[PDB]
């Protein structure tokens, strides 16, 4: 019983992996999918797309989609790098620097400034 917001977050915060699903997991997901769908030689983004579309139209159950997304979250542990981070106790916003592989102080502000920066520059690298 995972919410669709959590399914979408799993689909959005992880890198698009290929050949990341052991055949065990691909047949287990195929058993939990509609229309003969076969997840194999399919990317992480493609599988998440398939499952979310199959879930919006009530083709698969919430428990099934949630189990599939749990298997996907277990398989794909390659998270995207967030472009910004915010420390709410210090009211500071940091920006990831590829040239330092670290988060550097960027500006002052809280969640509102963070969301404005995300809308203007993107959430991920």
């Amino acid at each position: 019983a995972m919410k669709k917001i959590e399914m979408i977050e799993i689909s959005q915060n992880r890198q698009n992996l290929t050949a990341f699903l052991h055949i065990s997991e691909i047949k287990a997901i195929n058993a939990k999918l509609a229309d003969g769908v076969d997840v194999d030689k399919k990317s992480f983004d493609e599988i998440c797309s398939i499952v979310l579309e199959q879930y919006q139209a009530k083709q698969i159950s919430n428990k099934q989609a949630s189990e599939i997304f749990e298997t996907l979250a277990k398989a794909n542990k390659s998270f995207k790098i967030e472009k910004f981070r915010c420390s709410h106790g210090y009211n500071e916003i940091y920006k990831y620097s590829p040239d330092h592989e670290a988060y550097l102080f960027y500006c002052k502000g809280g969640q509102g400034q963070l969301n404005k920066l995300i809308a203007e520059n993107g959430r991920f690298m």
